[PDB]
């Protein structure tokens, strides 16, 4: 039928009060949001109400003591909230960290399950803290609890526990923890576009390379496309797109697609430092929509450059209420050419459509 969207203003109460200037800033999705506005999106879609998500909703992928130890961070005193921050890997935590990060997850819950029950075609969940560092026993890289892992969950849990998920990651970083949770798992394909330079790149662990394709049955269900030699643009991911995710989700057939739809690859992102232009986005939703039947949830991820994010989040609404995609090239980098190799002689052994 239609687009949905969810958006809460309350996601803007997590928030780091020891730097105010920490890019994962409030409003964030606040822009956004006003830009839909400002563009007529947001009238033309079918609001989404916000919700907490369970503690039980939080087991899908989340450890009891990793969910407990955030749930207490809610009562911690500031002294307790930074040493409690300090024992992850780039995590700040205030009192209203932990129903914010319920209410992205929830937020996402139901704007899954509006796509489900046929209420919306696709929609778009405008939210912050972001998941996909996310582990299931740990915090990490700005993230609490991994919105796009659970959301594949409750979608599976409401289905059926084989539901084919396809998850796209085109935030600049790779998503260690929808990665993991998902690793030996075939029902739920995890493909990562993200800058890697050799581990130099944040998260700065092997397993963002080419050569990580799954373990089990889960074999050949996680793809990793990973850049190296600095800036990369629309004509990287345009390729990439052609030559790897699009063969490779066709043949997995999803039933769902979720994009981890970071917008730190943009033009103008100053930890991503790349230049994936609005219209660039655009095509990359457009291209998804083919899939699934439609059924596309694009979860915002990072991004730090309130103007790219917001003109390139909005963008890519606009593409999922069927406007048609703005005009697009060059060369590509010789350096993507051999990451777009490598992947492709990585996983040629588990799908045909790349032989
Ligand atoms: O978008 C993301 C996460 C992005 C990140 C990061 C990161 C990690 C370690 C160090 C720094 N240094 S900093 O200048 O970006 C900086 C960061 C925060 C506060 C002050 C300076 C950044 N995932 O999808
Ligand atoms: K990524
Ligand atoms: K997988
Ligand atoms: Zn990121």
């Amino acid at each position: 039928p239609i687009t949905g969207l969810v958006y809460d203003q309350r996601m803007m109460l997590h928030h780091n009060m020891w730097d105010s200037h920490h890019p994962e800033l409030p409003q964030r999705i606040s822009r956004i949001f006003s830009r839909h506005e400002e563009l007529r999106l947001l009238s033309r879609c079918h609001r989404i109400p916000a919700r907490l998500a369970t503690e039980e909703e939080l087991a899908l992928c989340h450890s009891s003591k990793h969910i407990s130890i955030i749930k207490s961070s809610e009562h911690m005193k500031p002294r307790d909230l930074n040493r409690l921050g300090d024992e992850y890997n780039s995590i700040f935590i205030s009192n209203e960290s932990y129903t914010c990060a319920l209410l992205a997850a929830g937020s996402c819950f139901n704007s899954a399950q509006a796509i489900l029950t046929g209420q919306v075609r696709n929609a778009v969940a405008i939210v912050r803290p972001p998941g996909h560092h996310a582990e299931k026993d740990t915090a990490c890289g700005f993230c609490f609890f991994n919105t796009a892992a659970l959301t594949a969950r409750y979608a599976q849990s409401i289905t059926r526990e084989s539901l084919r998920v396809l998850i796209v990651d085109w935030d600049v970083h790779h998503g260690n923890g929808t990665q993991h949770i998902f690793e030996e798992d075939d029902s739920v394909l995890y493909i990562s576009l993200h800058r890697y330079e050799d581990g130099a790149f944040f998260p700065n662990s092997e397993d963002a390379n080419y050569d990580k394709v799954g373990l089990g049955k889960g074999r050949g269900y996680n793809v990793n496309i990973p850049w190296n030699g600095g800036k990369m643009g629309d004509p990287e991911y345009m390729a990439a797109f052609h030559h790897l995710v699009m063969p490779i989700a066709r043949e997995f057939a999803p039933e769902l697609v979720l994009v981890s739809a970071g917008f730190d690859a943009a033009r103008g992102d100053p930890l991503g430092g790349f230049q994936v232009t609005p219209e660039g986005y655009a095509h990359l939703t457009h291209q998804l929509m083919s899939l699934a039947a439609g059924r596309v949830l694009i979860i915002l991820e990072g991004g730090y450059n309130l103007t790219s994010i917001s003109e390139s989040m909005s963008m890519c609404t606009s593409m999922l209420l069927g406007d048609s995609p703005p005009s697009l090239l060059t060369p590509l980098k010789t350096s993507a050419t051999v990451s777009i190799n490598n992947v492709l002689r990585a996983h040629a052994p588990f799908w045909s459509s790349l032989r």
